């Protein structure tokens, strides 16, 4: 067979792991190192540069908060915990740091579609789409203050086409979450921050369903706030709101709403060994059982989806992260309402500790379960017969 290898990034490894998520690139797992560096590490479960000089110590010498790689380049945007937006390229080995506008700890950092800007934010509510150039500098463009609110959840759902020049502008659906006052708002990189929605309940996770245009927000009551940019209202208002079947009621703490396929929504909880998939294909909910090991009960700590290649990560309390094979919406074989048996059990692997931070790689073989013990590189190595 071809058996998974449990090989772990260590040496100076921290918690936040950054994959070159674009396929076809040298998928260098950047690792937010504890001694104020970001470890640009390889994919064999080893540090690529254990000396950690090409792995870049912070110019301002702070701990990292967010590392995200360019969708069209091996450019790594490092959000350090001072506002230090650090653009570093793997092909250039140049880290260029600008901290003119951003001064608080980088809270929201999401790459744009083309990587021409970068939705940057901090705890001041200052969301700022700093432009990204091939001239390799993070340069601030637009400024939006949300005082009393933190830019916590910021998804890229529907890029609104303004009539300014009909340009496809990334419009960041950021939540002005002023202490659970989930003021989800949409800001564009030119001049404006419009309000997406005003829910009283805070955003548990800012999921977006693109097939039927549903900003699948979860309120902090396990309520799937199905926000659709309605044909009758225009913005992502709560068209429907039903309770998740995983941790029914007030169980949003530990609730795991990741993705589960093209027309399937993932739902699970830290009190549930059953992992129910809100299958949007034919409106299905169906459990996926887990195990208990002499009191080491495996209940879902983290769900994450390889939406590039349709695999669901199921992190558990015991530490293992087994995998769920989402069989396609069955138009090829056995058209079924219950995909619980179709959601095939995959060979489990023990990455180590409980899955707290998680980041799927560009391929569903190369991946990190960025647990706190080590930056758990997930990979496969062949065994010849």
């Amino acid at each position: 067979m071809e058996i998974y290898y449990t090989t772990k990034i260590s040496g100076r490894a921290g918690v936040i792991a950054g994959w070159s998520k674009a396929p076809g690139y040298p998928s260098l797992l950047a690792v937010a190192l504890s001694p104020n560096a970001v470890g640009i590490y390889n994919e064999e479960g080893r540090p690529l540069d254990p000396n950690n000089e090409a792995n870049i110590k912070n110019v301002r010498g702070t701990e990292c908060a967010k590392i995200a790689w360019h969708p069209l380049l091996p450019l790594l945007a490092i959000g350090w915990k001072d506002g230090a937006i650090s653009f570093w390229n793997a092909e250039e080995r140049k880290l260029e740091e600008d901290s003119k506008i951003h001064r608080n700890t980088i809270s929201s950092m999401t790459w744009t579609a083309s990587g021409d800007r970068l939705i940057t934010g901090d705890e001041n509510g200052r969301i700022s789409m700093w432009k990204t150039d091939r001239l390799m500098r993070p340069i601030h463009v637009v400024a939006y203050d949300e005082p009393g609110a933190v830019i916590r959840h910021t998804v890229v759902g529907l890029p609104e086409e303004m009539p300014d020049t009909n340009s496809q502008v990334v419009v960041a659906f950021y939540v002005a979450d002023a202490q659970e006052r989930a003021v989800v708002k949409w800001c564009n990189d030119q001049g404006y921050s419009g309000v997406v929605v005003e829910m009283s309940e805070g955003v548990h996770t800012l999921v977006h369903y693109p097939e039927r245009d549903q900003l699948l927000v979860v309120g902090s009551s396990c309520t799937l706030n199905v926000l659709t940019r309605d044909e009758q209202l225009g913005t992502w208002v709560t068209a429907s709101k039903m309770k998740f079947a995983t941790g029914t009621g007030e169980a949003a703490t530990g609730l795991q709403v990741a993705w589960a396929g093209n027309h399937t929504l993932a739902s699970a909880s830290e009190k549930d060994n059953v992992v129910r998939m809100y299958n949007f294909d034919t409106e299905d909910n169906y459990v996926l059982n887990l195990e208990q090991d002499s009191g080491l009960v495996s209940r879902v700590v983290c769900l994450a989806y390889d939406d590039r290649y349709n695999l669901l990560a199921v992190g558990t309390t015991d530490g293992r992260v087994m995998m769920y094979k989402f069989n396609q919406p069955n138009l090829n074989l056995e058209p079924v309402l219950d995909f619980a048996k179709c959601w095939e059990m995959q060979p489990a692997f023990f990455v180590g500790n409980r899955a707290l931070a998680m980041e799927w790689g560009p391929f569903p073989r190369l991946m990190v379960v960025a647990c706190n013990d080590a930056i758990n590189v997930c990979r496969k190595t062949m065994l010849s017969y």
